[PDB]
């Protein structure tokens, strides 16, 4: 019932760009890849897809958060706010 | 199937002090008051608990990704080399 979450190291954000669907794919981290090298987290590249939106890293954390703590995600006009505070 | 997410204010891991329940559940974060203040994901003090065990957020964030990415925990291995990377 949750919105689908994936990841990708396509990057685009800070610089303001318009991401493609086949480049995030391109780019989507495996599980695999991730535990190898979990610090993908920390890298400026890396784009979180939810549901439909891509955020970066900052963003995403307190959606991501509050859907596993809560089992819903936090209010559109919630999630505005913090794209406002965290998004480039 | 996936382990269980809470997140309290309680504080007690950068002083490398022993958790204890009660003190977890008596700062426990509600969805409002998240929803109201999604900076207390900032917020030092901030414990989350995963299962039956205690991180900051800096630990939990890999952990909570892979869950919700690739709807499987990390390997406990891969749990144990982030912790000593990114608890205190």
């Amino acid at each position: 019932d949750l919105p689908s979450i994936a990841i990708s190291l396509c990057g685009g954000l800070s610089d303001h760009r318009e991401i493609t669907k086949d480049a995030f794919l391109e780019q989507a981290v495996s599980y695999q890849q991730f535990a190898d090298n979990p610090a993908i987290i920390d890298d400026p590249n890396l784009v979180v897809k939810v549901g439909n939106k891509y955020y970066n890293w900052t963003t995403a954390a307190p959606l991501l958060l509050a859907m596993q703590a809560f089992q819903k995600p936090l209010p559109k006009a919630t999630v505005e706010s913090i794209m406002r505070d965290k998004m480039p």
